[PDB]
């Protein structure tokens, strides 16, 4: 009933890019591209209470992979195809979210336009892997990846951990639309309710085909295949 | 039911205490007491997205008064009598909260031990009044108010210039949670820490809670202080 995945490997860069995101996530992140495909991927460590506020993507489709479970995710059934329409009380209207208590090696797929987010509600640091695949409408970015690696590089300090400033926290939200994200700045901004009863509409979301294409790209880079680029 | 109240005046101090709380609230706060009663009161301005993460009181009973509505409050049906038992995963467990879309001049009573919080989810600053009354088990504090004013004064920077509000630091935000048990509060450090679900259907158990008698008493105290009745003290 619950979907799992054995492994999502990390593309191994000569000099790994390490970022501490303003949502308190320890990121090891890369961008890869090849014929007709572009994506960013992060292997992350999430401290007690770390995680992004609810947000919606316009340039990417996203996979979450929780090697140890424990991470609580949030997801809508409502889709928001219009980036110019924010889901706030002062207009388009806040949404309803459903929580997911992740299990070891669970794979959660979240297409563009869905509202999602996650938190570590435990007292220990937990691993998570994110894969952000460029969709068909994404503009080009320097790494051709849909824009997510450029986003985290732009608003998050390079990695004993550096310390987050108010400007960095406020920019995590204000800079987000340049990278095809509507990012709330506080938890209840885009949110009316949170429910622990998971709708079938959410539970059945799945796209193994593209993830496996991206895995082959990563493994190809790791084997030294010059026809792909990770960077 | 919607309980409402006409006015909760502010004790007018010679030297008003103005604090910018680590929860992005602009406070005008005072402590008062008389022979029979003790409390703190804040008239506050809550910017967009302002308001404290869910928390539980042990030294006070709380009233919220929303002169213009707009503020969204959260409240449990479950009480948490044991300060040493945290409502977290792996602990005594996160709780179910229910939201209240406040009406103009709505009065919300929240006894000690319930979980509550609020946020301004609008794009404009909104007013709110808090009254925090010293309950029967509260320790002695320098202001004999049950601890809330001492809490805010300890964790929040003084506002010296309304045009240049203080820049809150990481340490101050962390202290806002860490210092809280000293003042009889279990204060979460992020929204989902104490929270299992948020539901918009408000149970009639929560809706029923009220205590006009005690609010009326404190109102008199404030009004007598503002009249220079030396039988009471606000400071
Ligand atoms: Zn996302
Ligand atoms: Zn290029
Ligand atoms: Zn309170």
């Amino acid at each position: 009933e619950i979907h799992t995945f054995d492994d999502i490997p990390m593309p191994k860069l000569a000099d790994p890019l390490l970022i501490y995101t303003p949502a308190n996530e320890i990121f090891d992140i890369a961008s890869c591209s090849a014929k007709d495909i572009g994506f960013a991927i992060a292997h992350a460590q999430i401290p007690p209470g770390g995680g992004p506020m609810p947000h919606i993507h316009y340039f990417i489709n996203e996979w979450f992979w929780t090697p140890e479970g424990g991470i609580e995710l949030f997801h809508s059934t409502k889709q928001y195809p219009n980036m110019d329409e924010l889901p706030v009380v002062g207009g388009a209207g806040r949404g309803d979210l459903y929580s997911i208590q992740s299990e070891p090696k669970q794979l959660i797929y979240s297409p563009n336009h869905y509202m999602h987010g996650f938190v570590n509600p435990t007292d220990k640091t937990l691993p998570i892997v994110f894969v952000w695949m460029r969709n068909e409408v994404a503009p080009d970015f320097p790494y051709h990846d849909g824009g997510m690696r450029e986003y985290f590089q732009a608003v998050g300090p390079r990695i004993n951990l550096p310390e987050l400033t108010n400007a960095q926290r406020a920019a995590f939200a204000s800079e987000a639309p340049k990278y095809g994200i509507n990012q709330s700045s506080y938890f209840m901004e885009y949110v009316n309710t949170i429910s622990d009863k998971l709708p079938a509409q959410i539970a059945k979301l799945k796209n193994d085909k593209d993830l496996e294409r991206m895995v082959e790209v990563i493994e190809a880079f790791n084997r030294g295949d010059k026809s792909v680029t990770c960077s």
